[PDB]
């Protein structure tokens, strides 16, 4: 029912994108981790084997600790 990968990361958003990225490969070295600023919109369509990390100029990261 759900792409066999990482269910959801703990508290990563707000702890630096780089850090969250490492936790992505460390928690699921099978999925690729990415990092970028709010832009490419995402929704139902997403990479189950990929955990991106967004960043808001607000001065904080935003890596969705949850995959599809």
């Amino acid at each position: 029912s759900s792409c066999p990968g990482k269910s959801s990361w703990p508290h990563l958003v707000g702890v630096g994108g780089s850090v969250a990225k490492a936790i992505i490969e460390r928690q699921n070295p099978n999925v690729k981790a990415v990092i970028l600023e709010e832009g490419t919109p995402v929704t139902k369509d997403f990479r189950c084997n990929r955990v991106r990390i967004w960043v808001n100029k607000r001065g904080l990261v935003v890596s969705p600790p949850r995959i599809g």
